[PDB]
């Protein structure tokens, strides 16, 4: 129905907001575009999935996403990814996984207070149905 198309125009009017707020956090530099494969080539042999902010606002747009929780996979993919690829005891990987770790506790923050639980739950029963 039209109704159901200014419901899923509504969300991602929502998720490029959120997504916008976190690009421009100084601490989410290093997930704001994709790895260079030039500066790591190894990067793409280990992570399988590669994800970052660009990435998921060019998703927002090809309608890739008919859910926040659709949303949240694809930030909680950039947080483990990082996690996965930066594991080790020195100063350089814990900075990149304490700022993974916060890009996913910000965007899970501004969702709880800013996401109404029943425009959620509308756009999971209109997915649902198709």
């Amino acid at each position: 129905s039209m109704q159901e198309e200014d419901t899923f125009r509504e969300l991602r009017i929502f998720l490029r907001n959120v997504t916008h707020r976190l690009a421009i956090d100084k601490r989410f530099r290093v997930f704001t575009k994709p790895v260079d494969p030039d500066e790591v080539p190894d990067y793409r042999t280990v992570i399988k999935e590669p994800m970052d902010l660009s990435s998921v606002i060019s998703k927002i747009d090809l309608h890739k996403y008919l859910t926040v929780k659709d949303y949240l996979r694809d930030i909680d993919l950039i947080c483990s990814n990082a996690l996965e690829y930066n594991p080790d005891r020195d100063p350089g990987d814990r900075l990149i996984r304490h700022r993974a770790c916060a890009l996913r506790d910000t965007a899970y923050a501004i969702i709880k207070e800013e996401l109404d639980e029943d425009f959620e739950q509308l756009c999971e029963e209109i997915q649902e149905s198709r």
